[PDB]
DNA sequence: TCATATCACCTGCGTTTCCGTTAAACTATCGGTTGCGGCCATATCTACCAGAAAGCACCGTTTCCC
């Protein structure tokens, strides 16, 4: 009933009681991706990328399946310095599916920022 | 012949989460091997010392001199 009544407020561009409603639910259970699939919209329009990060990584080490989407949790982790949870994000990315291979390259410069090269070396020679 | 509810089950499939595996860069000692220097032995040089034959000075019995 909450997450109805905060997705038709969400369609009615009525954010801050989308949000007002969803924080109803996520106060129960912070991983709560249900709520996220749209809440985390109103952050990343609303320019609230740190908090938007976290919703999106923190909800998906369960709802994992969107597979895709952790490209965009990864980069985003990254440009926010967090960089152990960008690994982690293209670790999924990767897992799910390797044809994914800008997400190799992408990763390789998490790699060469560090010196983590030993990942990168056999990913590159797949690459090639 | 498909579409719900409810209970015994038990046995079965193959699922679904934190731990285990192969092997990473970076980590904490600690070992095969490198070079560097004490105690103690020797022949020589020396400091500190006493003893003898000989110096040498303090002394007063002598007697010549005030």
């Amino acid at each position: 009933q909450l997450l109805s009544q905060a997705n038709e407020a969400f369609v009615r561009n009525d954010l801050q009681v989308a949000e007002r409603l969803f924080n109803e639910v996520i106060k129960k259970d912070a991983r709560n991706f249900a709520a996220y699939e749209t809440l985390g919209d109103i952050y990343q329009l609303q320019g609230r990328l740190n908090d938007c990060c976290n919703s999106w990584f923190l909800a998906a080490h369960l709802n994992a399946s969107d597979w895709e989407f952790w490209k965009i949790v990864a980069i985003l982790s990254a440009d926010l310095d967090h960089v152990r949870q960008a690994i982690y994000c293209f670790s999924r990315v990767i897992s799910l599916n390797p044809m994914e291979w800008e997400s190799i390259y992408r990763r390789s410069m998490l790699y060469k920022k560090t010196g983590q090269l030993a990942r990168a070396l056999d990913g590159f020679q797949r690459l090639y």
